[PDB]
């Protein structure tokens, strides 16, 4: 539907980096996460990630891991989360949507019905953050017989054959993670290559790396726990905890203009 | 086969807790990575935490990930790790060996599939590390359909119906990693609900953590990146490497005696 192109299309218009937030569906209730996600976007987030709620304690940090146990808790299901997503594309039309989630969620349902549901419901990109490159034909290809977007992430050390695989692979935004190499040696060469426009999500903590970021030549940064944390942190206080998502945000894009 | 059964008494003989290393089978090459695992063994480990490369790139540590990328340009499939563990069963009959890995390897053959070569190389238990305890099921009942210990993760703040449900599900050794709880106490209750011995393997790096395991009560630690690092760091010289590792296994089995 265009909505990462003409997204970032606009940016281009406002001088602007992106800054893509990630939430945990469902995350602390169904209403609640509906209203946090409502407000990231009234405050001036670009386009939307949003986790459907997984398991992956060894390597994850506190913060998301107890975000998936918070959802979990509050009874949320891979179906409630598809509910919610369609609710989220209709009142909002244009945002990008991006999916983030793990392997085993297609395990029940299969690969293209899994990828046909977020066409249904209006979802944009996926990605499946756990499948290496290698193994990733069958979702791509899924994704694309789907109209969705795969993203492929960029990791810090990647040498030039596989920035070919990733520019050439992946749709939307290129998931930049920055024997590392210098973050504007990746973003010069994803460019090279023609790769879709490259999101810094490693670290992106606070306005800081946001600025970074977007100095460096990237696209926009995405923000894989800070809203989390807020969330976490202003528990019993709704109001309060819209209230510094609202802040927080607004601090996040006064980077991206950097 | 009873290994692990046998392993945690005859650590009971030694007074002694377990100390069981994690290596990416492969990593950096076949033949490197089985002479490896023979040093580990050789030095005093007691069971062996082998993973199948995967991609975890957003939540993995850069040691964890070059690993996984280590194997992955070494050319390693599954079908040639399969290979590997039938190798490591026929020198080392005794040696309980555990197998992490993540979901989508099971995609291509099938769950039950892939637990019945698990059994047919003689693996002792399965690790899918990224599938929540609500999902597990089919894992379980595949695992215990083939004599295959699954491993249960106790997360750091598990209330008592979680700590029931993964004394009950698990079996072979409790994956622990310690809102957090005091680590004597999840222990304690672990023991309470009958669970599988408890290995702590969050934060392993060095002996004061093996130690501080096992003063808590734990049965004993896995060192999740520990072994990989020294893997990366002695890359150019693998006698270097070997000899390092060799007396990291001996530093971390005299804190096992604490
Ligand atoms: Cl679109
Ligand atoms: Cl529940
Ligand atoms: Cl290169
Ligand atoms: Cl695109
Ligand atoms: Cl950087
Ligand atoms: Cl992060
Ligand atoms: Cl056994
Ligand atoms: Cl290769
Ligand atoms: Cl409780
Ligand atoms: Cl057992
Ligand atoms: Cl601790
Ligand atoms: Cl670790």
């Amino acid at each position: 539907m265009e909505r990462y192109e003409n997204l970032f299309a606009q940016l281009n218009d406002r001088r602007e980096g992106a800054f893509v937030p990630f939430v945990t569906l469902g995350d602390p209730g169904i209403e609640q996460s509906l209203k946090i996600i409502d407000t990231l976007i009234d405050a001036g987030a670009d386009a939307l990630e949003l986790g459907v709620p997984f398991s992956d304690p060894l390597a994850d940090g506190p913060t998301i891991q107890n975000a998936n146990l918070r959802a979990f808790a509050a009874g949320v299901t891979p179906a409630q989360c598809f509910e919610m997503l369609a609710l989220i594309r209709e009142k909002h039309p244009t945002i990008p949507i991006g999916l983030l989630m793990y392997a085993n969620l297609v395990f029940n349902n299969g690969i293209d019905a899994f990828y046909a549901r977020c066409e249904q419901v209006g979802v944009d990109s996926v990605l499946v953050a756990d499948v290496p490159v290698e193994e990733s034909a069958p979702f791509r290809q899924a994704a694309l017989r789907h109209n969705i977007a795969p993203i492929f992430i960029c990791p810090p050390n990647a040498d030039d054959d596989l920035l070919r695989q990733v520019a050439s692979y992946g749709r939307g935004y290129t998931y930049l993670l920055s024997g590392a190499l210098p973050l504007h040696h990746l973003i010069e060469k994803l460019k090279e290559y023609h790769a879709a426009p490259a999101l810094q999500g490693f670290g992106i903590s606070s306005p800081e790396q946001v600025s970074a970021a977007v100095r460096a030549g990237a696209a926009g940064a995405i923000s894989g726990s800070a809203i989390v944390k807020i969330i976490e942190k202003n528990l019993a206080s709704p109001k309060q905890m819209l209230a510094e998502l609202r802040s927080f945000v607004s601090a996040m894009k006064a980077a991206s203009r950097a």
